[PDB]
């Protein structure tokens, strides 16, 4: 399929824009002519080993999801319709805006301001604690996976960094991308999430279920704080030096259950603070309290709740209910 700006799908369906192409296939935007116009994303899938099962996953789990929730209330994706398409699956959902990864990415790698973290924050936690309650983990927890629901914005000329800058009308977003979502019952892949997002007992085999979203969302929060990937490897004995160097050694019940011993030697992690990797280390992760811009209430308020979030231990972890009161949220009430 070519997609051409002006193609028509199932007569209803007319492309006006292609929003990204991967390696699956494409999204398009499209206007929805049944439905009098309104415009949706249609996320047209190569219906291929390599790509089908996702689709297919992601539609079981949003039928569900629409049954349980239909007005969409719980900021989790609503898609609207599926079909066949000469060798693709086509997944027509509401559209959204860019994802909270684009939106920092074209705006130079700036963070957001604390007051739409807030925001945000409730929000994915708010959706991610929707699928926790009905027996589900995300597994793929991203900001590449959080959509603005519009990408409306302001202009102001920012005199610090020598150019316009935008700024979100509305920062109100969407979870999306289901397609990784494993109910409690089923098989549960032994990895799961994207390298940088992913928690400690994923990587260590221990077993994961809810608790791995959290780490996720913690990830996700410091990352909108200050703009950059704090876990920026491939590679996991450094990723597991990565996270000793901002939350402290791994609890040592960890390593000693896992298999994994490769990374240990004597029950620490084998890693040289001092060789070349272990100095990169030290120079590209801190303390976790380090990273703080300012040692306002808020920010000491969103910096507990990232550690809680950010707790090794999956056990320990704080739950996405608990989080939902924690007192950084207090001003939203
Ligand atoms: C269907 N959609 C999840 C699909 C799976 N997924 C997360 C991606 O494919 C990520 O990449 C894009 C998602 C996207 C639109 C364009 C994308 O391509 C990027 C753009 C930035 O430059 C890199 C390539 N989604 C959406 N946009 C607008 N409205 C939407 N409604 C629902 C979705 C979506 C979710
Ligand atoms: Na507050």
């Amino acid at each position: 399929l070519i997609c051409q700006s002006g193609d028509v799908l199932s007569a209803r369906y007319e492309i006006v824009d292609t929003l990204g192409e991967g390696a699956f296939g494409k999204v398009v935007e499209c206007i929805d002519h049944k439905a009098g116009g309104r415009h949706v994303a249609v996320k047209i899938v190569k219906n291929v080993d390599r790509y089908c099962e996702a689709a297919r996953s992601e539609i079981q789990v949003l039928e569900h999801l629409n049954t349980t929730d239909p007005n969409s209330t719980f900021r989790c994706v609503q898609m609207l319709e599926w079909f066949e398409h000469h060798g693709h699956i086509c997944i027509v959902f509401e559209l959204l805006g860019l994802s909270t990864y684009d939106f920092i990415k074209e705006n130079g790698f700036l963070p957001f301001r604390l007051d739409h973290i807030r925001k945000m924050a409730y929000q994915i936690c708010k959706s991610v604690n929707f699928l926790h309650s009905n027996k589900l983990t995300h597994t793929d927890l991203k900001p590449e996976n959080i959509l603005f629901v519009q990408s409306d914005y302001t202009e102001a000329y920012n005199p610090k960094i020598k150019r316009d800058e935008r700024t979100l009308i509305n920062p109100d977003i969407k979870v999306v991308d289901f397609g990784s979502a494993t109910y409690d019952d089923e098989h549960h892949s032994t990895l799961v999430s994207t390298r940088h997002y992913r928690a400690p007992e994923v990587i260590l085999a221990l077993g994961w279920s809810q608790p791995c979203d959290v780490w996720s969302i913690g990830c996700i929060l410091i990352e909108y704080y200050l703009g950059f990937t704090v876990f920026p490897t491939h590679d996991s004995k450094e990723h597991l030096a990565m996270m000793e160097r901002i939350l402290g050694p791994l609890p040592k019940h960890m390593i000693q259950k896992t298999r994994k011993r490769k990374y240990f030697h004597h029950d620490r992690l084998d890693w040289d603070e001092h060789s070349s990797a272990g100095r990169y280390v030290s120079r590209a992760c801190k303390p976790l309290k380090e990273f703080m811009l300012s040692q306002d209430v808020e920010h000491e308020r969103l910096f507990d709740l990232i550690q809680k979030m950010l707790e090794y231990d999956p056990a320990k972890r704080i739950t996405l209910r608990e989080a939902l009161k924690h007192p950084f949220f207090d001003l939203l009430k």
